[PDB]
């Protein structure tokens, strides 16, 4: 295992959450890392990303202007903060490391239930 997330919990609507995922071993300036999410009885999707070494990132439309990821260099830690959550947003997030647009390492996941 190279990551491992932390942070999900249970949400009131409206609320935020943030989720952590601690990388180990093996980073530099050519990787990227992503979360990604999968509602049940749907098929896993990006969330965001953003590359280590420049701090560029991407957002997915269903939560662009409300999810925020970061990275801390010195913790090897990328964070996602989510606010105005909506139960619309319960699903397992995963996240995720690769390079060159190809994701090759994987999380244990971790669950997100928001409810009214």
């Amino acid at each position: 295992v190279q990551l491992q997330e932390s942070g999900g919990g249970l949400v009131q609507a409206g609320g935020s959450l943030r989720l952590s995922c601690a990388a180990s071993g093996r980073t530099g300036s050519t990787y990227d890392m992503g979360w990604f999410r999968q509602a049940p009885g749907k098929e896993r999707e990006s969330v965001a990303a953003i590359n280590w070494d420049s701090a560029r990132t991407y957002y997915a439309s269903s939560v662009r202007g409300r999810f925020t990821i970061s990275r801390d260099n010195a913790k090897k830690t990328v964070y996602l903060q989510m606010n105005s959550l909506k139960p619309e947003d319960t699903a397992v997030y995963t996240c995720g490391a690769g390079e060159g647009g190809t994701w090759d390492s994987w999380g244990q996941g971790t669950q997100v239930t928001v409810s009214s």
